[PDB]
């Protein structure tokens, strides 16, 4: 079974215009969290182990040659694109969970927004691996042999962003279904 | 295999504004019909038995503190939220099928819109169980050993609604793929 | 495992108005590619054989009685509806792959847009079978026992279109996830 995703804050997304000042067809956006998540029939949620790597793959289909972001101020020229990901707390959606990336020496760095090049008329595959939640979910412990009625969850947010004129604008974002993160 | 859902009448949905008169980021909305449905490879559709309970779970992520619905008349204050569900006939989409909920004494009541409290910055899980279709689908009977070419279907509609100034406004709705409902 | 679909160019779609000049609720649209596709764990993509038939089913739920398309010029009367499908190249999204339909004598015709009748208040099921890609994907060959790092892919585009006043307008479209097409 596979982690499901849904559009996150679609009414907040900026759009893209090309060099002819024509709006681009909406870009195709697909998020796939391949390794790292297992569905627990008894918990009715995806589970992972904080110790294990998980990986996220994003396919971004750029349908034309973008040059501007349309903003409140209007059309501003594109500086670059960023992929951003973070957890949020299902019972406190305004609270983020850092994601971390373990390096080849098993150190960990907090995962910062990464620059992506999105050539026109192409789908670009972006794979981010060796990821970890910086946190476990609260109340994982079973109570009365049944799931803790105060079981807490995270959700994953994967967003594509455009930097233009010293602000950021979301182009596309998806949020996952709830996840339990357990210790060992 | 799992029942798939899609946005239902997205161009008819009202939006929510907070106390600062700012529009809320679109709320996250996920519908899961857990128990009650089985996929029939030969019928190429989900099947259930009218006798069996089915259950629906809705996760509603409220991203901010809602206070107003934006309406044709403009911003009106929120009275409450309702979850509404009903079947429709795939060959007559303007025709509803009542859903019923069997009580703890095996009586059945028609399932009325239920009040839901949606605290801000939280995902609220709403589970509606012990549900039944008030009807079977027509033409379930096999003809020539093949599926009845007049096989009929229902689809499930699960909608989140806001009551404000003595009218109702849809905030989010999803409709399922087709379902066959059989007798025993 | 099942081919996943996503809305394609949603900001380019026209809407429908009825005889009372009221906009129709957005039509329900679901695309299912049943036979013809198999998921390859090692390639992390759906695969098919160019020799094999694949089939596509579309469920179109018409919610009211459409009479006009809303266009740049404004409301124009509906002539008919067309289903259109084609591949595109994932590394060149502006490049189509013809789909072909093999006839009952194993000839093949290029698959042209097909007229569909969409009666009001009904879901219409449209099944298009005996389909083939006119092409294989480039670089299918394994390199160093690992997938070719230049592996190419198609995506399927299935679109519902309205003909009005000698132009076409897209009402709904979905695009699949990437596909490898192999020879025998």
């Amino acid at each position: 079974e596979i982690i499901k995703w849904q559009p996150h804050q679609q009414n907040k997304w900026a759009t893209l215009y090309d060099a002819n000042y024509k709006e681009l067809p909406m870009l195709t956006y697909r998020v796939d969290a391949d390794k790292g998540f297992n569905f627990s029939v008894g918990d009715d949620a995806f589970v992972c182990q904080k110790k294990n790597h998980f990986q996220v793959t994003v396919y971004i289909g750029m349908l034309g040659e973008p040059k501007y972001v349309k903003t409140p101020e209007g059309l501003k020229p594109l500086d670059c694109f960023y992929l951003k990901l973070h957890g949020v707390k299902l019972e406190a959606l305004n609270q983020s969970i850092n994601i971390e990336q373990s390096q080849s020496d098993r150190s960990k760095r907090p995962f910062n927004p990464v620059t992506v090049n999105l050539p026109p008329e192409q789908v670009t595959k972006v794979t981010v691996g060796r990821l970890h939640f910086s946190e476990t979910t609260a109340n994982n412990m079973r109570k009365k042999g049944k799931p803790n009625p105060d079981q807490r969850y995270f959700m994953l947010v994967v967003a594509l962003q455009a930097h233009a004129q010293n602000q950021n604008y979301t182009l596309a974002a998806q949020i996952s279904e709830r996840i339990i993160v357990r210790a060992s």
